[PDB]
């Protein structure tokens, strides 16, 4: 077999896949990562996910993006997308901008971007692309690796990744827990933020020397 | 008498205001320009304003934003805010981004910025800031000059800046014709794109040692 078990997390394989450029392939579910969208945390439940999945926005434990000097969440600004919600926070980032901004992160709703999780990157690095393929519909889009995830869980991805895929995009209600999407990770491809036209430009340039979404589908009927 | 006629456009004149920092004011309506909004326009009349604003999208004369090497506009990608809408472009724009990128123009919905009229920039450069100031209700708001207008009417700016200064926002319905935003613009300031938060609280320090909002209140009585 051209597939070869380098990992495993919550049940599912991780294969690195034999030949160039170097990959490695599994099949999961697909959970709605919201994180980066700038509507998805406000005061009071007004984001499209609950409020306290990013912390507590009182003075407690805010994780969910970046706080000011007294812990408090980062509302926007009259000149950031949403104006009064907080800042949501992806482990992928835009250098361009600084800490407080929306801008900074990816913004969920328009990147497609894949989550891997803590601990289990097999050497991907944040901005590297991926290939992801649902089985169950045949949609098939390119991504980044945009976002760092429980150690113990895997198969998440962006809101506009979940549209690509005909997968509900519902942060709250949205996802699948079936295991129908696979992804086919690039790691080493990038490495770095850049425009989604460059990376999308990428990512199909490595697929195609792969060979392409058809190999994706023989080696996928292994998992 | 701190204020020197400058120049006229559509019966509004324009002054110079005495004293460092250099600048310009003027008192006019405010037409909501789309431009740059990744929703302003689509085929059929799908975007916020109507289609044919844009020009001709079957091939003529279409200046709502770039097109592709047979003239028709540039449609965003599955990366991009709305897929399948047009590109609508801004005179001013983000380098790091390609000619076909949404994500090369400034955001109407989401950035606070004045338009100029066309070969009356009176030495302001796109990216300069300015402080719009609303003088029947009180709201202000830092600005960029963010687009070029048409030569024979003042008094326009984005989406965004129409909310904040409790303007009628819609593209299509909304601004007023009444003579109530005072625009007073910092020619020389900037001159560049640069991340909001830069660029408005490069705006706070110019508006302060101007002599701050209350001055330009003072001052829009000769207006």
């Amino acid at each position: 077999s051209e597939l070869s078990e380098i990992d495993s997390v919550a049940g599912v394989t991780i294969y690195s896949v034999d030949g160039e450029p170097k990959s490695f392939v599994y099949k999961a579910g697909f959970a709605i990562d919201a994180d980066g969208a700038p509507n998805a945390y406000a005061p009071n439940n007004g984001g499209t996910d609950f409020t306290a999945n990013g912390g507590d926005d009182q003075g407690g434990d805010w994780w969910g993006g970046p706080v000011d000097a007294e812990g408090y969440p980062i509302k926007q600004k009259i000149f950031d997308p949403f104006p009064g919600y907080y800042v949501s926070a992806t482990a992928h980032f835009n250098p361009a901008y600084s800490e407080d901004s929306p801008y900074r992160y990816i913004d969920s709703n328009s990147i497609p971007f894949i989550v891997l999780p803590g601990n289990h990157s097999n050497g991907a690095k944040l901005g590297d692309v991926a290939l992801v393929y649902n089985e169950k519909t045949g949609d098939n889009c390119y991504a980044i690796y945009g976002d760092v995830g429980p150690s113990s869980k895997i198969g998440e991805g962006s809101v506009r990744l979940a549209q690509a895929l005909k997968i509900d995009d519902n942060p709250k209600a949205g996802g699948t827990e079936s295991r129908i999407v696979v992804t086919l990770v690039f790691p080493g491809s990038v490495g770095k933020w850049e425009t989604p036209k460059r990376w999308f430009s990428h990512a199909n340039q490595l697929t195609k020397a792969w060979g392409g979404l058809s190999r994706l589908k023989t080696l996928s009927d292994q998992l």
